[PDB]
């Protein structure tokens, strides 16, 4: 007469195995909850089942909620990436949210960093009183802060991710409680760092030091941008001022972490080699003096919101690392991007050449490779390593921009390196938006297929094959990827703010989870064949 030892038959066991493996974004029917609830003790052996079970529980009712939080403790503990589900707007039970935090605590700092941007958004769903009242024992805020005190990379990204939230005037107006919460989070972090040992107090003073550097760099740009005179006068000015260390302190400073890549430490900016891009917004190329004695080049952008690119480069970075986990290195170029404000930011410079220019100067991608990487014995005269790099990186981006639905793909946004690496910059249109109407679902391009040697080449087949493999690997992390996007729904990211209600679905649909590995591999093939046909 008792529930503990229930055993479903094979038929209800397959009904349960479908339900368990639904994406996190699928609401269960009333009948489905009843089955999950009915066989709850049987499902405690399946860590994947826990997330579906918490969705069955009606938290208004005190009695089974009580039995829910009981089973939670009994349940085989869930994987880290499923705990990102419990942190969304969709859960408010304190015990659940805490169990979530408890599970994240099992991720190592490397993994944690991959999710930090999204975690800082999750704060919007924590309890604002508990957060302020600080002037299964940790809420998210305590956990995040506690990890920053011990990890200086986490502390940097947590510092910058959170002040960019403080400095968001938009939020000040429309959602003042969420703006105080982020001020309270910045306060909570400073306070925690102050109670630390001397090394932790130094790490804090180094945060301030960077903020100061970036404050002064902003001041420099305003001086430059507002001085009538052509690019050459503006450039002459930029260098005058960088050069003047007593004035601006941007030439020589006491070693500090680069906000763009904190592991890298810097002494200043080489005054003479700094210029402004011909671009309308006149951003700056800045060569940082690294500690070792080398130099890290950068783009500094003023009067321009990088938060949308910040997200995309971090999903691209995640995806690269996911694919790399399964031993598939598609030679992607996930360049770094950090917003320093809603109005400015750094961005990692990568020596490259836009395909628009390659064509103009060399005539074709292959001419370019033949010129800088020739090989008597190579495919089409080109080093097989360069060509291998190109094929891989083409297939990589292709799958990735297909999923994130990146629009506006002209030949000044595709960039090419002399080692064969192809990558995308500039993600002002994502999730299906485009400046032209009826955009193709697949962003291919003639001169790209011709770089491969043409639709007859064996490189072109290898390209197609790498695309399948990439598609299928990325599909296996649909849970993760979607959970993370879910935490991004209420964010000042123009392309997500246009339709917060529908953002996650637009990524999910690209995964074709209704299809299976066989059919998925076949649907891709189709897309690639249709796109290539349509180009000719």
């Amino acid at each position: 007469m008792s529930d503990h030892d229930l055993k479903p038959n094979a038929a209800t066991r397959d009904q349960l195995n479908i339900i368990v493996s639904y994406p996190p974004t699928k609401q269960l029917t009333y009948e489905e909850q009843d089955l999950v609830w009915k066989f709850r003790y049987y499902l405690t052996n399946q860590e994947k089942a826990l997330t579906k079970f918490l969705k069955c529980v009606n938290w208004d009712l005190p009695q089974e909620a009580k039995q829910a939080l009981e089973l939670l403790g009994k349940w085989k503990p869930m994987d880290v990436e499923d705990s990102l589900e419990l942190l969304s707007s969709h859960y408010t039970n304190p015990t659940v949210r805490r169990y979530a935090v408890a599970r994240l605590r099992q991720a190592d700092d490397e993994d944690l960093l991959m999710y930090l941007l999204q975690l800082v958004q999750a704060l919007k769903y924590e309890n604002f009183d508990d957060i302020k009242n600080g002037l299964l024992e940790q809420d998210l805020c305590t956990f995040l802060i506690s990890r920053a005190c011990k990890n200086s990379t986490l502390a940097n990204y947590l510092y910058w991710y959170v002040i960019v939230e403080c400095e968001d005037q938009d939020t000040q107006q429309r959602d003042p409680k969420t703006h105080e919460m982020y001020l309270n989070v910045m306060r909570r972090f400073s306070q925690a760092l102050l109670k630390g040992d001397k090394s932790v107090r130094v790490m804090r003073s180094l945060l301030a030091a960077q903020q100061t550097f970036v404050d002064r760099l902003v001041h420099l740009m305003k001086a430059v941008q507002r001085e009538s005179g052509n690019r050459k006068k503006k450039n002459e000015r930029l260098q005058a001022l960088l050069g003047d260390n007593e004035k601006m302190n941007l030439s020589d400073v006491e070693l500090i972490p680069l906000p763009l890549e904190p592991q890298v430490k810097i002494r200043g900016i080489i005054p003479e080699t700094a210029t402004l891009f011909k671009s309308a917004l006149m951003p700056a190329q800045l060569f940082f003096k690294t500690e070792d004695g080398g130099k890290y080049p950068v783009i500094f952008k003023h009067g321009d919101d990088l938060r949308q690119d910040q997200l995309i480069l971090q999903i691209i970075s995640l995806m690269d690392k996911l694919l790399r986990k399964e031993n598939l290195d598609l030679k992607l170029t996930p360049y770094k991007v950090l917003a320093t404000s809603t109005k400015h930011g750094f961005m990692q410079f990568i020596q490259s050449v836009p395909v628009a220019e390659v064509l103009d100067t060399e005539g074709s991608i292959q001419n370019f490779f033949r010129k800088y990487a020739p090989s008597e014995n190579g495919p089409n005269g080109i080093s097989a390593e360069v060509m291998d790099t190109y094929v891989k990186s083409c297939a990589g981006y292709c799958v990735i921009t297909y999923i994130l639905g990146v629009g506006d793909r002209h030949l000044d946004n595709l960039l090419l390196t002399k080692t064969g690496k192809l990558f995308h910059i500039d993600f002002g249109y994502i999730l299906g938006r485009d400046p032209k109407p009826l955009p193709p679902p697949m962003k291919l391009n003639k001169e790209m297929v011709e770089g491969m040697g043409g639709t007859q080449s064996e490189q072109y087949q290898e390209f197609r094959k790498q695309c399948y493999t990439a598609f299928l690997h990325l599909r296996r992390y649909s849970n993760l990827i979607l959970n993370l996007f879910s935490l991004m729904v209420d964010a000042n990211i123009p392309d997500i703010a246009l339709e917060p209600d529908k953002t996650v679905k637009k990524v999910q649909d690209k995964f074709r989870l209704d299809l299976s590995d066989e059919e998925a591999v076949h649907y891709m093939q189709s897309l690639i064949d249709e796109s290539v046909h349509a180009l000719f």
